[PDB]
């Protein structure tokens, strides 16, 4: 019958590590272990795409209507992060190479690099960063590298629905945003202000002191922010500067998810929610630990693929690379508990 | 003599008020975030307890005593491994979602990090350089003394300033450096600019000053050459165990910055743009928190800008390395 | 106003550190590091059993009859083995210590040990290690060296409902099982009949004498699940811990994991397997460590990992009874 | 005309090594792709593993390691190895994300592989030195002769083991480790009796007498050659006698400089015997949860054989851990 080494074509897998150092004369030992490195982290990009795309396509497809998707749904988007995790802890097996000893085979690396990583792009895009997210230097050159069918493949990821698209659709049909139904957004709005005017009138009843004074601006402030949730055109303007992501619709589904989250039909889709963010802070922390090393490796040296090297691998770490960081600010306006609409049997029940 | 004593477990799990239940309300996730808190600052102590130790081994003299280094590096390689779990262990308090934390978090302020007294001392200790209100009494002094006593950088300094091979009538490390650069560099003309004027610049004594003053740089000219000996001439016998403990200090600044980092990808998702009950901005000043401003060993760092191929280093003749033995 | 140190009442905390060695005259540097892991991973076994003992209340006063309360008594489930994890790798700090720098002040801990560690004990009674499982320690019974009020309180954590038996219980109630219903273990049991026929059918038509024997152990195997004194049998040794009906229930989960009841449901009793694998390893880790500072004692660890303290051996044994996803009864 | 990261890196290769048999053979099951990824991500490090190992072999095998200037190559590169290991014992956790249901959907369509025909993996476990008799029909062709190979060739316990022998200190016309050792032990233990002789009869007194007894016993039987042929002959052991008196030299004078990173050498050594148990044993916790008490595809009983390979018959450098059981109180240690 099959065998393992046939089953895992290692044929291929492991008849496919030259030593450029090797190949041009002077064999270095430790490219081995740089050439090995990236082929993990390839291996595992490739695995993660899989995932992604697969959810996608339960999107796409129309089958996350069907609710008994959702346990596939958040356990693959779970094992996505638990790669990363993986991926961030592998760092520390090329930080056992030195800069002295990586010295000693980089002349024989350039000009390519990490930046010429396919699967990497097609990975930024499947989530969903856009273009106008993407560093000045970033956004210029990160497609001026393929062609042919590796450029097709790019310009698929691009252009097929993103991750982001995909769950802001299903966020915009979440249960309970209907004015005609529970008018969450409504309801909202006016708990919101009710609570805010309670809170205000608390706030003047006090001894009129050095703390009150305080007080008072810092809940004007309080109020400032919270209000402003409830201005579509501020949200308008925060997408179009591209501060904010989400449909304002999808938003409120969001936020409806959030504050109704141990409700049986929200139970999964909070989790879902809770991992898209822990793939945002995943994916930055493997740049963050890429940058640390990068450091230690180049110093201030440029890259091999004509960056600046570490100066411009620091400012891929930032939130403009968060596809999901609406999730993230959602907790600007965390209110308190009883404020929440109260449920009623009815869209209990439901 | 009994575990519960030994361990004076009667304090330690004697420790927990939730602030939440003593104002009426209990919030189940608040217990959580006060175990996290004191699990931190234990391994804060621990940190603190072989910093000194590694300190005082310096300070005393007997880090001049090489049968020392195998002591001080694993004491350091220790700090690292607890850094590493202390990184880890943000995954724990992040089980906590952000509505629970709002739940109990107005019965913090005005409390916050900003007022533990341990991670300051650590900060000071390694050497992160001030350029406080919120300690008084016994616990401003020990931060004065933290400020005022030689840090670990300081110790590291002295001490690598008198790395062998430095002495100009000697093995003159610096002068031939100097010289096998600008051959290697010439050589290459005729076989660049910015390179060039990067590598040079190295031999710039007074610009090296100039960027100490704005504190750029950190470490004495002096010591800078030694630390490039060690990177060098790692596998000279007396160069082994010094070169780990270079590794060791660069990895504790990597492990420093990497607690910042998750702590500020953790308070992200906590407070969003809230500002913090310390009276921080949140979110925003602990993102700049994570900068080379509070990289004490930047310099073992950005020693790797400076690197030569091996030929242009200067060969060592059997009198140094015959020296360089144990 | 309140202050971080006041708050974590940090004044306990952190004076809670007496090395031995320098009590005794001679302060060895690592006590410290031994004294330091130990209070981590005690405080640490004081939250477990925090989420530990929420969640068996959520289930002994029935508020995990309303399904609204699984994402809470999950995520602290997960949690639980959240903290485990770190727990497992808090190792590695320890191993930073030789055992020739740990036998400078070895002699000043006699007779503590790890033994004697009220908290973990709690731990492993509360999920529901049973005490007549217990491997005994030096011929004696694991409760013997406590005393006074801590005595007491491990009589109550033995005797009080276990997250087994609470588990166990609520399994009992899943929908699905009842005669009169969708009848699931009569209709699992006619499907795999079937199955197993149609099975046998094929291989009528020496590659082919393996899947005889190969197929007839695997007939043997899954027809045996229906076999409920032979059950019963195994429970009274103590080689299974779920009733039969439980049992049923945790199928019912398992097969039906997809369907939205069942959803979180399955993710919990995945973690309870989850939480054995890491008390488990927690033990492994231990062993490993104490081999190398030491070289019963070091045989009485090494006997504690096994399936005596898996509290949950019918979750992972489930495996064992994994059927052709079409051999699964339909759902109409 | 130009190097390509895809190039440089062979992806068209490694990236084009995923054939689902489920797939191959009429239904596609998802998770499967993730069986073969992370089997393929392990044997890219068995593969480095293999790579770091036969090089520090070979500074022992040509001599290079008498040469001091070599160790922290030699250390750097063990620990590399050890630090590739616990990220491996941490990678389960991603194939554990896999239900065991999921499993089941396409268990069907690998039999009869199994990592019993991991080539790798016996490589490994040969090259460092695990013994035939601790424990291939698995393989063929060149797989086989290479399986030999590493059979034949010198393992790392044999190099470490001739590099022990040679330590400084042990000869007899020289600082004469062993003698003063028994000399010291033997005098420590008269005195600390004399001082047990002294104490007034009781229960306590008796223990005390009972400890020092089995105290004395073991430390004298250290000094007993006789016994550690014996015992080497079972395989409870695997050094030679002078290997382990130069193990406990380094153990002892550690913090002397030649043998500073000598010692961090044999804690990596060590470590990484306790790193391939810690695989096999998650490996084990994992392989319950998929089959509980089924049979392996490649023969064996599964979860049951498996846990058998956890235990100290596997741990090539037990005497390194054993040797703690030697320990003695400072004052004992013959000084310099
Ligand atoms: C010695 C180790 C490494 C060095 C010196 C290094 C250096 C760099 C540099 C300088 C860049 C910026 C582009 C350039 O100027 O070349 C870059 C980008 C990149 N590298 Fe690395 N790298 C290392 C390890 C790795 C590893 C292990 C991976 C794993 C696949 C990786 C993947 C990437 C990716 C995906 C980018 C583009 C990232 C972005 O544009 O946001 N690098 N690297
Ligand atoms: C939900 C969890 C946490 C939140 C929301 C949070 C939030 C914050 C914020 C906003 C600040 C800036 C000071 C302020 O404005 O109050 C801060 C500082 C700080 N926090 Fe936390 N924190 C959390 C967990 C932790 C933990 C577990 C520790 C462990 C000891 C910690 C230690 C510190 C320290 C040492 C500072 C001073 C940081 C510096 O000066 O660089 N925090 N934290
Ligand atoms: C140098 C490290 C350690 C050594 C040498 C060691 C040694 C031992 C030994 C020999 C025993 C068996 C009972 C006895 O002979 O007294 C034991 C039991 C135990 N130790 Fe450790 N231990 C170490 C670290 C730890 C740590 C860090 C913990 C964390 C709480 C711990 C907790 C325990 C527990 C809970 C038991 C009882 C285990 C059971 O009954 O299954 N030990 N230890
Ligand atoms: C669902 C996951 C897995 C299952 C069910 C499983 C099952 C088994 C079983 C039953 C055996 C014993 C031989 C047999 O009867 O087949 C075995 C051996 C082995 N497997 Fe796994 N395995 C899994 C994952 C892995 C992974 C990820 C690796 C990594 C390369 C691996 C590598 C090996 C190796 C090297 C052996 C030989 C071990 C020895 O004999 O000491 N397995 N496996
Ligand atoms: N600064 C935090 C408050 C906080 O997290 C905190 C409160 C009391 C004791 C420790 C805390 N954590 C500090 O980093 C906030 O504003 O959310
Ligand atoms: N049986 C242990 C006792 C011990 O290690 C110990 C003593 C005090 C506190 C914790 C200890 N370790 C427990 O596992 C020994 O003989 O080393
Ligand atoms: N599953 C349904 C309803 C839905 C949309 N978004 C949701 C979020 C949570 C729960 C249900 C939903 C759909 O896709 O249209
Ligand atoms: N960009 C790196 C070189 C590099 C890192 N990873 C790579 C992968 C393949 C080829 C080159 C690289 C440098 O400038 O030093
Ligand atoms: N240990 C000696 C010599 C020394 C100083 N700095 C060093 C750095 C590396 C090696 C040796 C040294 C001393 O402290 O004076
Ligand atoms: N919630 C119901 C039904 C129930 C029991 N066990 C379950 C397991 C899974 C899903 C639902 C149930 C109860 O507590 O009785
Ligand atoms: N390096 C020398 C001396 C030596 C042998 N074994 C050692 C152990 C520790 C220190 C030095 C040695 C050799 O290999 O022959
Ligand atoms: N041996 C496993 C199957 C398996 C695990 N890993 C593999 C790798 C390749 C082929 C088969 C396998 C079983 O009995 O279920």
């Amino acid at each position: 019958g099959l065998i393992y080494g046939n089953y895992l074509h290692l044929e291929k897998v492991l008849n496919a590590q030259e030593l450029q150092s090797e190949t041009k004369g002077n064999k270095i030992h430790d490219e081995h272990l740089f050439i090995i490195t990236h082929q993990a982290y390839e291996l595992w990009f490739k695995q993660i795409l899989w995932e992604l795309d697969s959810v996608r396509e339960i999107f796409q497809n129309g089958h996350v209507r069907d609710e008994r998707n959702m346990l596939k749904v958040v356990s693959r988007m779970h094992r996505v992060s638990v790669i990363l995790k993986l991926l961030v802890q592998q760092f520390s097996i090329l930080e056992t190479m030195t800069a002295l000893d990586f010295n000693d085979f980089r002349e024989y690396l350039s000009p390519a690099s990490g930046f010429q990583s396919l699967q990497f792009r097609l990975l930024e895009n499947k989530i969903g960063v856009l273009q106008n997210m993407r560093v000045p230097y970033n956004r210029r050159h990160y497609r001026d590298n393929f062609k042919g069918e590796e450029n097709e493949l790019l310009l698929k990821s691009e252009q097929e629905k993103t991750l982001l698209e995909l769950v802001e659709a299903w966020l915009e049909r979440t249960p309970g945003l209907e004015p005609h139904g529970f008018n969450f957004w409504g309801k909202l709005e006016k708990n919101i202000t009710r609570g805010l005017e309670e809170e205000f009138i608390r706030i003047q009843a006090k001894e009129e002191s050095e703390e009150k004074e305080e007080q008072v601006a810092e809940f004007q402030k309080q109020k400032e922010v919270l209000l402003s949730l409830f201005d579509e055109k501020r949200h308008e303007h925060l997408l179009s500067k591209g501060e904010r992501r989400l449909s304002y619709r999808a938003l409120q589904g969001a936020l409806m998810i959030y504050f109704y989250r141990e409700e049986p039909r929200f139970q999964v889709p909070f989790q879902l929610l809770t991992s898209l963010m822990d793939i945002d802070s995943l994916m930055t922390k493997w740049r963050y630990n890429h940058v640390c090393m990068v450091h230690r490796m180049l110093g201030s040296k440029a890259g091999t693929g004509g960056s600046s090297g570490y100066h411009y691998l620091r400012s891929t770490v930032s939130d403009r690379y968060k596809v999901f960081v609406d999730l993230f600010n959602l907790s600007t306006y965390l209110i308190p508990r009883h404020w929440i609409p109260k449920m009623n049997p009815t869209i209990h029940k439901f």
